[PDB]
């Protein structure tokens, strides 16, 4: 129930870390920090090299179009999954949808965010962008650790069938256990990837739960 | 007053097309769906080779931390600018702004977008977005060619001193010389990059305004 985020800049450091805590996790969370730095051919060499799934968080969200080759890219690249913004609409979040079916992956919808500012625009509209979720068929979601009150709330328009993964647990402030109570599986990032012993990091969130 | 968006995904291509426009622009709008094909050199790349402006089209939409990171890649590999979501909140355009200042470069707060799902959740905060883009002394914007109303409404909000580019021109409905009695510039993708003759394409939008 614990993805890394593996949002060093580094290819070397990537893997160093993601190779000591590869045990304790079996999914790696590869974002534009990483990709932007390394190029895309970090999500094969990760997915070869550990085995583990890696889910694409690219924060899709641009018009339908776009959107359609931002997807074609990223599975072509080796990812099991992508993370996609509600925000801009259901057009934007089906051209991703359709992008997946054709090429046999899946698409994770950002809800709620788990930073400040997510209130000011985000949090309003997040019930809404779940339950357009919901009418699209996703089955895959992502909600806020720091605000459990809210996973709770996502959790209860996505359902118990739904898979919710959920970030902000650690740095961010987000407890492992209250965030469990509602999502499948956190995403830990500077928690682990600074600490002096990633591996016991890891192994000490897994514990606690 | 026209910015070609390049969204071809092949190098080759891309190159092709660029050359044979760059009489009739001074900046290139690079998105992902080039540079997850072909790699963050193309923008050092392009810059070199045609001697435009380069402005990067990420839609940075993360949480502030990520985002710092993403800007900092992104100027690191030679745009002069980098467009911003609004929707995540201030906290999170703030740390663009930051990596911006630092680095000597620009952000360019995209508010309303141009695509029919935009009026599901975007429109509704698109004026609030742009009031916290000038709160926050962006002097950059993004509005819709598809919505000149909405248009005009964001430039009232912004003033006649800050720039504003409009895409969503040709393809998607826009018109070149109704978007420039509001917008500053006007941002061309398929209109130009998929024609027969993409310089007589440009040269003809040139004309018509
Ligand atoms: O609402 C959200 C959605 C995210 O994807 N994330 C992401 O999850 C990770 C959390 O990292 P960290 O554990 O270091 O705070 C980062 O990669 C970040 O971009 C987030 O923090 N909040
Ligand atoms: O609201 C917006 C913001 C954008 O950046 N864009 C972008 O501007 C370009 C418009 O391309 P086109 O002229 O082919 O429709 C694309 O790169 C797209 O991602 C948009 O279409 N609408």
């Amino acid at each position: 129930r614990l993805i890394l985020a593996m949002d060093l800049m580094n290819r070397d450091d990537a893997l160093r870390v993601t190779g000591e805590v590869r045990e304790y996790i079996d999914t790696v969370k590869i974002g534009y920090p990483l990709v932007l730095s390394e190029g895309m051919d970090i999500i094969a060499e990760f997915r070869k090299r550990f085995g583990c799934r890696i889910i694409a968080d690219f924060k899709v969200a641009d018009i339908p179009e776009t959107n359609e080759k931002i997807c074609r890219a990223t599975f072509k690249a080796g990812a099991d999954a992508i993370i996609v913004h509600g925000f801009p609409g259901a057009d934007s979040v089906r051209a991703c949808l359709n992008v997946a079916e054709e090429m046999g992956r899946e698409v994770f919808l950002l809800t709620e965010m788990s930073h400040p500012g997510a209130e000011m625009f985000i949090q309003g509209a997040a019930d809404e962008i779940a339950r357009m979720g919901v009418d699209l068929g996703v089955k895959n979601y992502v909600g806020p650790s720091t605000r459990p009150e809210r996973l709770s709330r996502l959790r209860e328009i996505i359902g118990q069938d739904s898979f919710l993964i959920s970030p902000g647990v650690g740095a961010q402030g987000g407890d492992p256990g209250e965030t469990l109570r509602f999502a499948d599986a956190i995403i830990v990032g500077r928690s682990i990837y600074l600490a002096d012993n990633p591996a016991a990091a890891a192994a000490g969130i897994i514990e606690s739960i």
